């Protein structure tokens, strides 16, 4: 699908997409497309309207079709833009001009690999150490070549519930990761994610409630 779209930027952050909106002209109806960072397989739509950027999450439905939350299904993300370019339907305005990728610029692929496969890809990742107790997690973090932001994720007493251990000025910080009814992982009062690696890539880029940003993953035993 949308890997060859001129306005598909990729796994860029929400802020970076807004910077491109100011580079494009911020004319109301200017839009671009990027990869969603907290909804697996879904997309995100960044539209500028009234001197502000507006973001809409294009979720991938169960049948393989993409649709906005509380909306009608579209074959591909391009079709959704084409539909919303002629019909407003719940958005701020109609999509007028796309902001094609500037020259030199390619789709940004992040450490997501730098449905089934995604859900069980964390087992082999360096920051995931599996099921360990709290005392074991702090020991393993405290005894290596340590540096601020060194972290790991462990499985809590529940299978499906995880816990984040982060190093901050000699102290191992413990953050709880809980599952909701939908099945989305989130830190208390934090943004919800579909997978753990999306939680890592978000928190390794911005503090967002944490005392510091995740940096280097602790190597697993």
């Amino acid at each position: 699908s949308a890997n060859h779209l001129p306005f598909f930027f990729g796994n860029i952050t929400r802020e970076e997409a807004e910077d491109y909106l100011v580079q494009g002209g911020m004319s109301d109806g200017l839009y671009l497309l990027r990869q969603s960072r907290n909804y697996l397989g879904g997309f995100a739509l960044s539209v500028a309207h009234g001197r502000k950027a507006h973001h809409y999450t294009i979720e991938r439905e169960l049948n393989g079709t993409y649709a906005i939350a509380g909306g009608r299904t579209h074959a591909s993300p391009a079709d959704l833009c084409h539909y919303h370019s002629q019909e407003s339907d719940g958005l701020v305005c109609l999509l007028k001009k796309p902001f094609n990728r500037p020259q030199g610029v390619q789709p940004k692929t992040g450490p997501f690999e730098d449905k089934l496969i995604a859900t069980t890809a964390h087992e082999k990742m360096p920051w995931f150490h599996g099921k360990i107790s709290r005392e074991e997690s702090e020991q393993i973090v405290l005894i290596g070549s340590k540096t601020n932001g060194k972290f790991l994720i462990r499985a809590r007493d529940n299978n499906g519930s995880y816990a984040l251990c982060l190093l901050h000025e000699g102290k191992v910080l413990h953050y709880r990761i809980d599952k909701d009814k939908t099945g989305k992982l989130s830190i208390p009062e934090g943004k919800k994610f579909d997978t753990l690696w999306q939680l890592v890539e978000h928190y390794s880029y911005k503090a967002d409630g944490l005392l510091r940003v995740l940096t280097v993953p602790c190597q697993k035993i």
